[PDB]
């Protein structure tokens, strides 16, 4: 079959994204923010993502079996805003509106429970028959967490908990508390390697063998002025940590920078100073998930742990999920966000028309690509030098090595949060002032957060504790001895890592590079941080590309064949 996934929709959505799947095959897969240069795909139909997908496929909507949308956005209608509108038809007007999307009748237009999305997500690209599923994000219809069994091609929910506890609410309140903001979590998880965490339960948790508890929150309280409980949470966590914690929350400062000529924001406090608070949120995240993979483990009698929902991108949690005692293997998709529930609701009709999924293999470069030619076109826009040159892989192993940043564009980009070697800035993982370079030097980043490496796969048996597949940067793991001190700009505060591992099929070219990189500084490692400014997303045409290495104090930019030099 070919089903059409989507997530997005016009009101109060966010992380819109297009999936297209031939055959259970990944024919394209690409997330709307990195075509609007918008992040987060904010109040959406992924237009622009849908586009590109039937454009890579050669298809159009008349070629497609089905439409698959990552909620059951008709029940949120009927339940939270007094009635769904929409025929069906005028649901498919708004995700693909016509003049983008001409088509001769409608195709079947599917509404899959948020949750489940997930969890399709996860387990049918896993490449593992069967095992435990954890679904922990912010919220889906009712749901914050849902645990499954996965088995036979099917996905059965064991257990839900509902909006009111949500951990994604939780943790992303207590990152705009700190000034970081409710939509940069992942610095929240960062910052916390730096600080000290002295009670886990923040006199709101309380913890068993199975999960949590919050009796801070009333589980079953809910926004009767909106469709989910982020306001409801947000209004408790805010009062209980003005109560409990020393510093009040941070707060956004909007002024005028005559430097900038703009109304810049920025934060009262420095949010360096929450660093406590972030390693105690931290704390209790990984405490509360340690008792719901447990415990849907155990009831399960899997040893296998499939993670999806937002919570997901926590790596650092991941990282210790995979050391547990109650765990053999663990598959986490790069797309563990809502930006995976349009593959994941796919996913879940495609299996249903009775298709077999394959699994993703290591790879998300789903994106777009662009050809020589079309590179060459952006490049003689700009009027600037560049050249082709023989060996591309070599002269950047050479650029890296010898303490330069390289920006490396290539092939088809990749979907989610991190850069894995086809939109990637490039530098040595060596090198023990790379890291305050970048930070401080080139992207204005703070000097708190830790980046992280790509190496070959055959070495990383011997550079990281753990001999498994990493393949997307969503988990931590521990570097052996004694690299931990060879590699000084990709380790982080507590001597973890978050790496990718890199195989010739997954990545020729970066792994050819890799490959170079290793006759010249020993080790086939180097620093992968995205390549983007602070603002905006992850680079995706070679117009954004050039674009922000004119604005970047980076050494070269390797797009396409093509070098170009600074
Ligand atoms: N080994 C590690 N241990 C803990 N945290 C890490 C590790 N490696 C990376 N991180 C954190 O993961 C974060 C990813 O968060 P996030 O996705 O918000 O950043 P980003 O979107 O890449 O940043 P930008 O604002 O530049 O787009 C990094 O900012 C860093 O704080
Ligand atoms: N690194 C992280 N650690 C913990 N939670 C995270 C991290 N990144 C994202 N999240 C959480 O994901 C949640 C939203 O997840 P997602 O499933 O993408 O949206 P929704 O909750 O609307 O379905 C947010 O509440 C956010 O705190
Ligand atoms: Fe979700
Ligand atoms: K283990
Ligand atoms: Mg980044």
């Amino acid at each position: 079959m070919r089903v059409l996934g989507l997530n997005g929709w016009p009101r109060d959505f966010h992380d819109a994204s297009a999936a297209l799947l031939v055959d259970g095959r990944i024919a394209a897969f690409a997330e709307e923010e990195r075509f609007t240069r918008k992040k987060h795909g904010y109040n959406t139909a992924p237009v622009q993502a849908a586009a590109f997908c039937l454009a890579q496929a050669g298809l159009t909507v008349d070629d497609l079996d089905a439409v698959a949308f990552g909620w059951d956005l008709p029940a949120m209608y009927r339940e939270r805003l007094g009635g769904w509108p929409h025929s069906d038809s005028e649901a498919l007007d708004i995700l693909l509106p016509r003049d983008v999307f001409p088509r001769r009748t409608d195709p079947p237009l599917h509404f899959v429970q948020h949750h489940l999305a997930h969890a399709a997500s996860a387990y049918y690209f896993s490449g593992e028959d069967r095992g435990a599923v954890l679904i922990v994000d912010g919220q889906g219809e009712e749901e914050c967490v849902t645990l499954a069994h996965a088995e036979g091609g099917k996905i059965t929910v064991l257990d839900t908990v509902p909006g009111a506890w949500s951990l994604g609410f939780f943790y992303e309140h207590v990152s705009e508390y700190t000034g970081l903001g409710g939509d940069n979590p992942g610095k929240l998880m960062g910052l916390a390697a730096h600080g000290t965490t002295v009670d886990e339960t923040l006199s709101a948790f309380a913890f068993d063998s199975d999960g949590y508890r919050l009796n801070l929150i009333d589980p079953q309280a809910r926004d009767p002025e909106d469709w989910d409980e982020y306001s409801v949470t947000e209004r408790a966590w805010f009062a209980h940590l003005e109560r409990i914690y020393r510093l009040p929350p941070n707060e956004f400062v909007r002024r005028y920078d005559p430097a900038k000529g703009r109304v810049v924001r920025d934060t009262r406090r420095d949010p360096y100073e929450y660093r406590d608070l972030a390693a105690t949120a931290q704390a209790a995240l990984e405490r509360a998930v340690f008792g719901l993979a447990d415990s849907v483990l155990a009831r399960t009698g899997e040893r296998t742990l499939f993670v999806a929902g937002g919570v997901g991108l926590n790596a650092t949690m991941n990282g210790k999920l995979l050391t547990r005692s109650t765990v053999d293997k663990m598959f986490v998709p790069p797309v563990a966000s809502d930006i995976g529930v349009s593959l994941g609701a796919a996913a879940a009709v495609a299996v249903e028309l009775g298709d077999r999924i394959a699994p993703m293999g290591d790879t998300a470069a789903w994106g777009p690509e662009f050809s020589p030619d079309q590179v060459r076109a952006a490049l003689d826009r700009t009027g600037l030098a560049y050249r082709e040159p023989a060996n591309l892989e070599r002269e950047v192993a050479a650029l890296i090595a010898s303490g330069k940043v390289v920006g490396w564009a290539q092939g088809r980009g990749e979907v989610g949060p991190r850069a894995l070697g086809q939109r990637s800035l490039l530098g040595s993982a060596h090198s023990p002032t790379m890291r305050d370079h970048i930070n401080l030097r080139v992207a204005d980043r703070e000097w708190w957060r830790p980046f992280a490496p790509s190496m070959l796969r055959s070495v990383s048996d011997q550079v990281l504790e753990v001999d498994a597949d990493f393949p997307y940067m969503i988990m931590t793991t521990k570097v052996r001895a004694a690299y931990a001190e060879r590699l000084p700009s990709v380790v982080h505060e507590d001597w973890s890592t978050r790496p990718q591992t890199v195989t010739e099929a997954s990545n020729p070219r970066y792994h050819r590079m890799l490959t170079e990189l290793g006759d010249l500084v020993g080790d086939p490692v180097c620093l992968n941080t995205s390549f983007n400014d602070r603002g905006e997303p992850i680079v995706s045409s070679p117009a954004d590309a050039l674009l922000t290495f004119s604005r970047l104090p980076i050494d070269a930019l390797a797009v396409g064949p093509y070098l170009v030099t600074k």
